[PDB]
């Protein structure tokens, strides 16, 4: 089993979880976020989006917290299988029910400032597929990790990250097979096309993720969000521009040329540009 | 003043609401958000944002909701000035740009006064702008302060107004009336002050009149290619969602539960 | 040989070609599309080129047809040597390369042979590619005779092998092998030669045994910011079609044609 | 009447012709092509989009045609209503809207009544746009059916006349004069109703007394990055076209022919 | 005349200028430089691509200086006639524009007369355009003499003045007038002849007066999705140089120095 | 030592070098450049890039070049380590990405060492990197320090090895070794240490073997999309070359000095 309780802490506030597990890591700037829901191969119903959403969120809004290992909790008690995520669970009611609220966590996830590794543990199959092509960096089991894109089977597709994100990874001919045709592939297959960083033992999946974890918490955090930002950029449009351009507009704000500009905007009098060079 | 008391009822749950405003329309499917600090230009503090997200979000989930109005209450008691919003009192805001700029639904900005900075960056990443003829004044004073926004306020006011005119509108920090922001293609329309409300429910009944599928799948075609893979995601989501509907991934569902094969023959190959 | 006679059936009104051979499937909803000059390393003239924009379009607008293989005939009855495609026999092209990208179904390339110069470009451009483990031969020679494909057949390997193989790849003119095409990421498979249309047509069935609908769908959106407008075009006229299919659009249409006022009211605002 | 018979000669090999007409013109390197359905405001049904296309089509490969010169033909005979086109009789479509996008040629819209629907689509996609003054009326009705264009009819729109007024075009689907849209940025030019035609050969004549290997290029170079890999596709595969004639790559040719190595001594590293 | 000598004073080092001037204000922190040839209507011949490209590159180098003035020396002497730049004399040129697009100051071009061909490119590429009223005149010749820029020149004036004005613009090569660019948006304003260099004396010091960091971030905002990886090198550039500045940075930058591990705890993980 | 000097000349011009060195070699179209601090690792101090620039400058000027061949002395001679280049003595290096990116010519990295920091951000922007086996080592260490190549040194290395390799690259900053980066896909080839540069000419003369012209325009085909409006220009601009030399171009550019209306009969509306 690759969860090590004692690594682990509960977050303070977080009792009702059902479907999610959520902990903090004993020393380390790490937090723990786990589909819960083993038994139907971590299936995500709507609360279950909701939980991951929350939690997510709070990771976000976490000072304390630079990575994210994001998981599926297992094996299976009814038959022994591990799953990361296997996808969504299979008038005014109507429109709150359909809901795409994955897509939402699938932004927050891509938006976050900080590195959300995915560590596959089991199948990751349609909408857990997405969610793993998604995060930042993915480390797999190499026993267990399952990949099966299998949208197509069902007459769903994922028609944004999951599929044309995952061509930025692996290329548009691979990437184009793993949904055209579904097919199962394993960690070290999913590691040849490049949608997988590195494999690992099972029972070592979250020491790994951990490792991997500490060696970007002891990098500097600015840079890290700056260099996030980067990759984002121009894949994401004016999103992309958007957080990458408010990363720069707050080092900004704390430069001196823009405190003289505060000041005297507060003072009524006119700024004095003269100490700061025109830079080239 | 724009607003007409006897078209507005306060929305349920938030009596707590301190600077900003939250109506819905006695008869149609639009709301009004607020900015209330009239003394202060509707300068949004970090307190403002919140409440400004909430209200927006709030919105963006209510299924009975088509169009949202976005606007500033006022005059100020103080000097009997007009403000849409002066921007940050003096990052949850960029927040607030995704949330207008991804909502399912027309966000229309009512500029019934001041929109400087910060507030002038929430007016242009609406979808629609209507603006008070006589009070309407723009003006984007981030470089005076040493402050730029650099995403939507910026870049995507150049995919409205051209390259050269949002250049010049950083560049200079100049104040536009309402009429010239409505030549250079950031004003949809301009209206006499006192019927700006007026003018923006008219919009918002057409905008309702209309198939709301259409109007989501719209919203989310023009913003496409200039959102990248965002853009992408939230369009194809909508087509996920049409798909789901039909007859063949009922089918495909159906045989995933039965455990049988699907059957794909009744559905033809399009072209 | 590739070919397996047994299970391909000429498809009618195709007899008078002589550049290209045209088949359908005995069973399965599968085309086989493929050069016929083995003599000349199966490159195109002009009406090697009229011929395969032909069949290629006929493939595309058979509604039973669900994925084309698109490969070379041979051996050569000179030299025993192996062919895909190797070009231009020394714009038509670029067309086909449209028709190929723009259909609304998968096409696999099995490269059963050498795939130079064009024929390189028509692999390239292809949804997927099989290729033959003993004489696939892969060489970019467009530089050598002073020729380019500066479109799909350079910038799009790029997107499949990333920008450093791409530009070895054209810059060096070098062969290389399915396997090694393979670990750059342009060979999805590689096959036992005598396997290749074997392999090709399992392939073909794991893609015909899901939702023709969710499967051009995906075409669509993998092709999509790629091809900018155009590929915002397709896919947004996929899902164009699927609104056409709801309630909330028959009620848009109906109403119209009645002359009265629809009622948006049963369909909610999702969000 | 906008229409001068005098001026106008029908193309040979179109009498089957019922729902388009097409003509040459008697002196200039123009053409004529026109919904000719004036009765139902000219809306065209899918024989009329086959028409359509076989026409635009022949254009596209009539080397000695420089411009076409897309409009409608009227009045009613039932109403004396005039119209370009108000689109679907109440896919093949986009079929047409890339045949004008990607054709070498500049295509001029004529805007001579309704441009509605898929017909205000039509008018978007051309290259330019002239309307009658008393006639052009544009309207974007596709959300009030529940239907929607959200390819070129929308997204390129917004590369006209900026993303705000492009919004408020299809959201609220009002009527627009020929002035307006001339203000806004979707008309080139206005002009006296009967003076359309006259004014679109006018202009035909001053882009036909240009280079045409340079205004090829130049629609390539406006199309190319909102086009993605189908705009780079278009415009290198001009430039590879130009490279084709020049001593180098006849050298290039020349020594694979001869199966000698190239010189490439003669010909500098420009820079 | 618009030149005003007593506002002027040369720049050292540059005495040997034969096709180009430039000076230095004698207050400001804004430099003119202007085409010299006014005989021939301003054209530039590879000697004064070099002088230009001299001079703009020593302007992005002068840290006390945050404005280029651009324009063209008049009238001609031989007829009266007034020029900003008529083009090429009849790819060094590229580099300029590039100089111009990448330079972390805004350049504005003041157009005091026939803009022309390359000339027009020019002045398409700078950030800025304000125009003589009575002598203006905007003209792209390019497809006449069979020539095109297929970049800045045409693409990014699209995105000034949408597509269809753009095309237009080059299609048909007819001459424009200062307001007739104003209203299309390539021009952001039209002065008295004799005050248009005092006009853009105006605006350079309305832009030297704000933050110098805020206008160069901004202008690489502006530029940024436009220019692809080159637009997101020169704005990433730019926030690198502001980390660089930081505490954060400092620690790090000490750690490894003093061969001791760093500490990021004093710094938070903002969101 | 994979350097030989037998196959190298200094370049006339340039012995006042100090951080770098500048071969011509003694028969091929091809230059050597090098950093030359191999005491420090080969890390580049302000100095060092402006001899870095100067000498890549005068070899993208050099109409007899045609291949750059990047690289760093050594070993140290303090402790026998191989460096190709450290990065940053602990922005001027962003114009040296950019000469690289723009040269019209191609630039093979040879890394004969370590490659951090900025260096690594070098390799990267090459068109191709070649590598020692026993001693290349790739290791992005920016963040240590607080620092980041936020432009081509990130977002160009995830067009060649992918989204998530190039993130964990530089997330976590661990040393790679050759053959890690030749399975990632952003090195081409891997060599023995001795036969670096061997390899090196080799890949250069295949390279110089083909028709420069191809070549010059491939590489900006590469570029193209992902340079956005630059690559755009840049490309263009060639095509504009290509057009200059036509018999169409010459007809426009006869008729306008002998002040005749140009004949475009001759050249046909190609499709
Ligand atoms: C909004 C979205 O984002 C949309 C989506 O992703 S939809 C879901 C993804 N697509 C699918 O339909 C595939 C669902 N999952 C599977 O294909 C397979 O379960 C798998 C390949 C992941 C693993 O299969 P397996 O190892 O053979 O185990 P399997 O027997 O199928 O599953 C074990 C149990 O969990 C359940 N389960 C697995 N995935 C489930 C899902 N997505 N929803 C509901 N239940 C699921 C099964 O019903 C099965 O339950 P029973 O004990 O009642 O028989
Ligand atoms: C996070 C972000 O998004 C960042 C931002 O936008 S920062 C803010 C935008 N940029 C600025 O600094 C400009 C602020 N606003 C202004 O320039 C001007 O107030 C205005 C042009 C909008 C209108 O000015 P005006 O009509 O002359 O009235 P003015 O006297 O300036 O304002 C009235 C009062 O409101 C206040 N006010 C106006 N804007 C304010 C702001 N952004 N923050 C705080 N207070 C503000 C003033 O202090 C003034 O208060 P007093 O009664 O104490 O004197
Ligand atoms: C519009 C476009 O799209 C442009 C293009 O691609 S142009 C063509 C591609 N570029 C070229 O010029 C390369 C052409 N092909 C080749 O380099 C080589 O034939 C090859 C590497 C593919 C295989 O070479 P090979 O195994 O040694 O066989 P090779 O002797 O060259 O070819 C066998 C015969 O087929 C012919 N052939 C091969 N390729 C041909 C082509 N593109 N056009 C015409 N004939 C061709 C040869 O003339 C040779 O014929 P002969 O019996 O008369 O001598
Ligand atoms: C594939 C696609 O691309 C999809 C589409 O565009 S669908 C069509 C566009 N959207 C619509 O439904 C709007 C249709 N057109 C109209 O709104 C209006 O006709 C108009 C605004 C263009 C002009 O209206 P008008 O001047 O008042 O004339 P109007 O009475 O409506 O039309 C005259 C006749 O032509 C017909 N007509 C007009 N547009 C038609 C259309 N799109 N399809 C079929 N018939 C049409 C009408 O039925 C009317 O016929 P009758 O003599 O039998 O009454
Ligand atoms: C590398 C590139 O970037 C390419 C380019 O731009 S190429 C140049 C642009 N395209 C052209 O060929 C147009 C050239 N210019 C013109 O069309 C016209 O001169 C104009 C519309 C700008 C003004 O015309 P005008 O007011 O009637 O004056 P005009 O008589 O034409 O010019 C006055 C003199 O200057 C010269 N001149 C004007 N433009 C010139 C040019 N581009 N090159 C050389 N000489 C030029 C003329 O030969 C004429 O000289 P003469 O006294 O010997 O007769
Ligand atoms: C503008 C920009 O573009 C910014 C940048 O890239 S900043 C630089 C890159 N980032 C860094 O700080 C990393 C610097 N380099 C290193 O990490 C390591 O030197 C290395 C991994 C490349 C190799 O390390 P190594 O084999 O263990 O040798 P190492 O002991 O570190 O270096 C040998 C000597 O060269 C020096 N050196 C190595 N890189 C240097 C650099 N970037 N700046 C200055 N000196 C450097 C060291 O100080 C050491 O010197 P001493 O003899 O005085 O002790």
């Amino acid at each position: 089993n690759p969860f090590d309780a004692k690594a682990w802490r509960l977050v303070d506030g977080f009792d009702d979880l059902t479907d999610i597990t959520y902990h903090r890591h004993v020393d380390d700037a790490t937090v723990r976020v786990a589909f819960n829901r083993p038994e139907v191969r971590n299936a995500f119903r709507p609360h279950t989006v909701d939980e991951l959403y929350r939690v997510l969120d709070h990771a976000r809004m976490s000072p304390d917290v630079g990575v994210v290992l994001l998981t599926g909790n297992g094996p299976s008690p009814k038959d022994g299988g591990w799953a990361f995520c296997s996808g969504g669970d299979q008038t005014v009611d109507v429109a709150r029910a359909g809901r795409l609220h994955i897509l939402e966590v699938q932004r927050l996830i891509r938006f976050m400032p900080k590195v959300v590794i995915c560590l596959v543990n089991g199948w990751a199959a349609g909408g857990g597929h997405s969610l793993h092509v998604v995060c930042d960096l993915t480390l797999a089991s190499r026993e267990y990790a399952r990949f099966k894109q299998t949208d197509a089977d069902v007459g769903s597709f994922d028609g944004g990250y999951g599929s044309a994100y995952l061509a930025r990874q692996v290329g548009q001919k691979f990437a184009r097979e793993i949904f055209f045709l579904g097919r199962t592939y394993t960690a070290e297959q999913m590691h040849q096309m490049g949608a997988v960083n590195a494999v690992a033992e099972h029972a070592e999946l979250e020491t790994v993720g951990l490792q991997w974890a500490a060696e970007i918490n002891a990098k500097s955090p600015q840079a890290q969000r700056m260099l996030k930002f980067a990759f984002n950029l121009l894949d994401d449009g004016l999103v992309g521009q958007q957080l990458f351009a408010g990363e720069a507009t707050r080092l900004a704000y704390m430069t001196d040329e823009a405190v003289e500009g505060r000041d005297a905007f507060l003072q009524k009098r006119p700024p004095d540009w003269s100490p700061f060079p025109r830079y080239f």
